[PDB]
């Protein structure tokens, strides 16, 4: 007998992120499996990934560049921060 | 008999981040995970990944250049952090 | 039996990050895991990963150059710290 | 029986991080791990990893060349570090 | 019978980082463990991990450089440490 | 019977850090271990590691030059050191 029980008597008026999760049991493979729940990305970069079976296999003259040079300003005042009876506030 | 019990009586207000599992029982592979339930990529980068089997195999001229030069700002006031009756505040 | 029991009675407002795991039983490989559950990458860099099977394998010229030189400012004020009742500021 | 009990009774607002587990029982190889629960990366560099079987195998002329050269500044006030009832500025 | 009891009664608002755990039973390989539970890592460089099998085998000629020569700074006020009660300030 | 009983009555607002582990029972290989449970990296290196079974194998010219020269400031208050009713501060 499996029995979860989570956050069952809330009293109250709180900030929640609740992720409850129960298990009862060619060139990039995932298989059963759970990703980003609360994930977060921000100015993130791939370039090249995944190209393929045999590419430039055979005399290739290639020049990868990559020039990340920029005025990008990013400001995030509660990130993933759940808050109760608070104050949040960017004044620029 | 398996029992989980997490935060079964709350009172007041607080600020939670409830992560609960319960588990009964060619070139990247991955099988039965839970990966990135709370997380945070800021400027993160990846130039070349599984590029693939036999890439550049054979006489291959390649310059591989990767400038990262910028004026980038990230300001976070609260990253995965809950907070209850307090101030937050970024001021520029 | 297995029983587990956390923060089950809470009177007042705090500040939580709860991570509850149970548990009853080509190039990169991995299975079974978990990973990442309250992870943070700020300014991460991977050039080169599991370019492949044969890569580069014959009468290669290849020249690998990486400038990481930029004005880039990261400012956390609470990473990863949950806070209760108190004051979080970045003031500039 | 096996029975786990943490943080049951909390009266008062405190600044908590649990991290409770309970386990009742071609180049790179993983299994049956949990990896970085409460983790953080900054600044973090991985040149050259796994590039695979047979790589650069016959004839290479490779020049590695890594610059890390910048005005980068990183300024965490409270890196994984929880807090009640408490002040937390960054003045710049 | 194993029972582990830990923080039962807490009575005031401390800062904890609790990590309970209980457990009853080609080139890297790993398993059965459990790394990074609080880890922290800041400017920290991997230049070359497990290239390959027969990596480079014959008649390379390779200059491997790496200049780590740059204005960085980095200023932590809290690095994994939980108070309370306290004040804490970077003022610059 | 194994009881394993931890800061069980707590009276106050302390600042702690527990760590409570409880067990009842092709280059690199590692088994059964639980690493980095609270570490810290700062300013770490690792060059070359793993290259891989048979690297450089024959006739190989190879110039290995790591040069570390730079202006980098580290400075941290409260390194794993947590504090109660105190004060931390960094003025430059």
């Amino acid at each position: 007998p499996l029995m979860v029980k989570v956050l069952d008597a809330v009293r109250g008026s709180p900030a929640i992120n609740v992720a409850v999760h129960v298990f009862r049991k060619g060139l990039t493979t995932e298989e059963e499996f759970v990703e980003g729940i609360y994930k977060v990305e921000i100015d993130t970069k791939s370039y090249w990934k995944a190209l393929g079976i045999s590419p430039f296999h055979e005399h290739a003259e290639v020049v990868f560049t990559a020039n990340d040079s920029g005025p990008r300003r990013y400001t995030i005042a509660a990130l993933l921060s759940p808050y109760s009876y608070s104050t949040t506030a960017v004044v620029t």
